[PDB]
């Protein structure tokens, strides 16, 4: 009965029928995106209307469409023809992955390049890479993918060990034309394999690891009702799933005594981008938006008990649409479980004689996605003490190149002849804030150093200052680790027992933001990634920091367009957008398969409660 | 048989007898510090000599002594009389904790202050606080503690809820004289209790937490031999324990195939300091060095199975000396266990069809100490993938004051009338490095941004630069989060298969360093805390960043004295000193007992191995 419930197979089958009947799902059509729309603000009228948004691609070159349909009312609400030279191309289709390799396999320029390197075309895999927007005027309005080649020695070989450098091709996947084949020189194809299941590479496997058994003999402490509504240790929330964003958290709230107190209305990773820092023409165009161009949710893995998730696991199996509107279950796509988290609070008092120890725990909601060479785990954590944390875990295989004779300032060597270009992995968290309700504001908090002198005679004092961000034009903020800079989201109309506004503090990891030159194409297309923190006024249609159609969009859409409205954000319905990322100079230890590295952020209560909220936790 | 073995009860009893026989342990003597000395460099002659260092205090006002004794040879090696006006006072004795309260309880000025506030002297606890060095010339050469008062309403009451502000006393604990009683005004004693085991405060305890059972049915994967030698998943090390530093890690090494490869010779937290940022004369002198002034190891807790450490736990019970030379066991003072740590590596390959997942785990070595109101857990982690991590967990009760009517720029309000002054918790990790042996060097690594232009026509390139630190005068470094600054410790004479020097990268959290004015007493006494990274040339006697005798030392000893020698550190036996800390603006949620907050650092291999070192981990 909940409007925030997951999409069902039947809902998607109804959408397909509505689209078909309306003439919008002919045999040349493909669904490139399908997702449920969130309820509008002020839907508390209790009139459920399950609406879906659909992007429809046309493989014959007709104009794609954006369609909204109501499954509640069985009708098409709106259907808009898109001009992609203007607003951007639709996301990459899974079925286009193979089309780049097959189109090149009959191109005479491509075959000529492979023949000069003595490569059998049947062994050559071609990565289908998003094109971006660069200097090629013939690409405007065309659906382009670029291809980089890797050799597979045999069908189980790891092709990433064998990049074919000095060669790139551009393909129009609608008209099935190879527009350009660039061959800048022959590089030796690196010879060593990277087959990390080969006993010859792994050596004998360890016999020394003894099992760790994690069990919950009376079951888990959380309940799941209505398919996706979680209650756990005073927390309440709904777990959603979107094919673009992946796991989305709705209605995060905390039961403080009798009141259910809202904290976050909607939390998601709304974009991610991987820019490469290699100036070679073979790769200098390479930047993929896994979220906005490829849709990370449709590549979610089926997670295996005991391998991917350990302990007493509850699964959710979200349903998405395939390219024809058929429902597709992602079996065991979301893992949910609670984890011991060490000591929560501890004190042995010399004067009272009381010895006090309490254990912490956290609720984990996670999913794992794979897009080509890279694999990412997205983890949301809820802690007993009111802390909310996000963690991204990056693993998979690094994207490779040749390592040039005589070295490189922008590539590291992983193996003889084998290089890994420098790159970043940058995420945008979109936090639709609702601290005790919707009237919120953001303050920037800096440590303040004080000089020795009158009133500070021993030179020990220090303080802090808070600056309210009142309008969108002043709410684009940078990190400053040296001044301990954090941001507090408060509700000026909701006070704690000390008559101070209730709040939550955002703690960032303060990693570098986008390194590319501010005049570059990527700095325009990924403008969100150039600053650590943005605050906007909530609006229904301002969903992604990069805009709705990221693929081949020329830049400036999303956040820099939103904030030009200069709306009032001082005690209003606001959205915080936090940029965070990893700068990756690949190491030898990252090869042939990369150990997990992590990045994230956390929010901690800041005078939200009237005292510690974990005084009622028992002693195990 | 290992020279790095823990001190035994019999060794300490032998030391006591040697001291007694030599006339150094008369009835006016107290042992203020006793610890085993590490073997000297070049002890590979196989001639074990177990030597102990002893600080001896004299309660009758005679000069203290520093004594070194050999239990192997039953002799006193050296005995030096100390001039404490010059080199510093000895650490605080546990038996002096009560002396401040008892001396004040008969002082007419003290009684007059309490009577004006209607406080029964029998209910007034006095914290024994280290004095530092300020403007009082009569304190030079005297053993001074300062006292701040708290009211206990009944013997099980939490006195921290009831600070007596506007009152401080200074005491000479050797001559048993109250030197000064300062009363700057009456403040209401805050009335609410902070008794976090009181059902009236906690409410009904939760019934919703179900048990998490962590077991190892075939036992743990690590072995302990020789009392304190650990082998676990290719790691090798010795766990030491020192009454000043706590847990110390020796001879950290990793078995890479057939070679045992050294990584760190000695790792410890060598100092910590808590400076307060309240300019009130009542507290503006307050800075305690829990390590150097109080000795955190002698306050280590006995850790309870299932409460403090959960899972399959192996304990170590270290032995220290009491004030008279008797051995004192700290039962269950060190917890050792392995922990599941999620996904280690994962990839599903679109071209090979191979699906690959491996689990991570970590080895945990931990202890917990309590000094007055504060409690700290020290955690060392070893991971499968070669990562070493330290984490400090701060909890306990915040140090309190009155909250002034009309507010404060340097104190936060926790309850009606009750304040918590701003402060920092700053740690110094001392890492005696041994990356593949003792010829090491440190490079500082910054990200380098590049401008659009020739050779970088699309403005996407970025790079990195490494600066070798060649002499001690240039090896005092600051963090720079914005440039992704890290430090690499390498061995220029040991190369990986790519002919690159092997190394480890130090990743800092980049929290603010010491905030006090550079001209303050604390900035001189805690000079290490003003910079993030120092590198020195190894020397036997350069043990602590603050010097051997921190209590009441006037400043400048330790690191700023060491680095003035300007020694060669480029491919030499070097020591890295990393400052890291938390800046604490107390929140309401920190009261009446504080949920754990954390800080730390990690080291990750950087071309130390020839490929991922976890290819031989099995699939569970
Ligand atoms: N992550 C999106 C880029 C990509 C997609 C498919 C194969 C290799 C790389
Ligand atoms: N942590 C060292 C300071 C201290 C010592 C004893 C009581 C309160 C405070
Ligand atoms: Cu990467
Ligand atoms: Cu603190
Ligand atoms: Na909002
Ligand atoms: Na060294």
């Amino acid at each position: 009965a909940s409007p925030f419930r997951l999409a069902s197979a039947g809902e998607i089958s109804e959408v397909q029928g509505i689209l078909r009947t309306a003439g919008l799902l002919g045999p040349e059509k493909r669904i490139a995106y399908l997702g449920v729309l969130d309820p509008a603000r002020g839907a508390g009228s209790e009139a459920e209307d399950r609406r879906f948004r659909v992007f429809i691609h046309d493989v014959s070159g007709a104009r794609p469409q954006e369609v909204t349909v109501s499954v509640t009312n069985g009708t098409v609400i709106s259907a808009v023809e898109l001009d992609t030279a203007a607003t951007g191309e639709l996301p990459v289709l899974e079925e286009e992955f193979e089309v780049v390799e097959q189109l090149l396999a009959t191109d005479e320029r491509w075959l000529k390049a492979l023949a000069a390197r003595n490569l059998d075309v049947s062994k050559v895999r071609v990565a289908p890479l998003s094109a971006g927007v660069f200097e090629y005027a013939e690409e405007r309005g065309r659906r382009i993918l670029r291809g980089l080649a890797f050799v597979q020695d045999f069908p189980e070989d790891s092709a990433w060990a064998h990049p074919v450098d000095g060669l790139v091709a551009y393909v129009d996947v609608v008209s099935k034309e190879v527009t350009r084949v660039i061959d800048t020189g022959v590089f030796p194809v690196p010879a060593e394999h990277g087959n990390y299941t080969d006993p010859e590479l792994t050596g004998p496997l360890r016999t020394t690891q003894k099992p760790i058994s994690i069990t919950q003999p009376e079951g888990p402490s959380f309940t799941v009702t209505g398919g996706n509504h979680i209650e756990w240790e005073k927390w309440s929330l709904d777990v959603g799933f979107d094919v673009r964003e992946g796991v989305v958290l709705h209605n995060i709230a905390f039961r403080d005594g009798d009141r259910l107190r809202p904290i976050i209305n909607r939390a998601s990773i709304a974009e991610m981008v991987v820019p490469y820092g290699d100036p070679s023409p073979i790769r200098s165009w390479q930047n993929y938006f896994d979220t906005g161009e490829y849709l990370v949710g449709q590549y979610a893995n089926s997670l295996e008990l005991g391998c991917d998730c350990l302990g007493d696991i509850t699964y959710l199996s979200p349903v998405i649409s395939d390219a024809f509107g058929n429902p597709r279950e992602i079996r065991n796509g979301i893992c949910m479980h609670e984890e011991d988290w060490g000591i929560l609070a501890k004190h042995s008092d010399l004067w009272s004689g009381i010895n006090y120890t309490r254990r912490n725990r956290r609720m984990v909601i996670s999913f794992f996605t794979t897009i080509g060479n890279y694999d990412y785990g997205f983890y949301w954590y809820l802690y007993l003490d009111g802390t909310i944390e996000f963690e991204a875990k990056a693993t998979g295989v690094v994207f490779t190149s040749a390592f040039p004779e005589g070295g490189s300032d922008n590539i590291s060597q992983l193996a003889p002849g084998l290089g890994a270009p420098f790159h970043q992995h940058i995420f945008s968290a979109r936090l639709d804030m609702a601290i005790d309700g919707f009237t919120n504001r953001v303050e920037e908090e800096d440590v303040v150093r004080q000089t020795m002198g009158p009133g500070n005679e021993r030179g020990n004092a220090f303080s802090r200052k808070r600056t309210v961000l009142t309008r969108e034009s002043e709410a684009v903020r940078e990190a400053d680790a040296r001044t301990g800079r954090t941001w507090i989201i408060s509700n000026p109309e909701s006070k704690n027992r000390l008559n101070e506004p209730v709040g939550y503090k955002l703690h960032a990891h303060n990693q570098p933001t986008l390194l590319a030159d501010p005049g570059s194409s990527i700095a325009r297309r990924a403008a969100f990634a150039t600053k650590d923190l943005w605050v906007t006024r909530y609006a229904d249609d301002e969903r992604y920091p990069t805009g709705d159609f990221v693929n081949q969009h020329s830049g400036g859409a999303g956040l820099p367009s939103y904030i030009a409205q200069d709306r009032d954000i001082d005690g209003q319905d606001i959205v915080v957008w936090h940029t965070f990322g990893l700068t990756h100079f690949p190491r030898v230890e990252d090869w042939p398969i990369m150990p997990v590295d992590t990045v994230g952020f956390k929010l901690r209560p800041e005078g939200f409660f009237d005292r510690s909220p974990v005084l009622d936790v028992p002693a195990n």
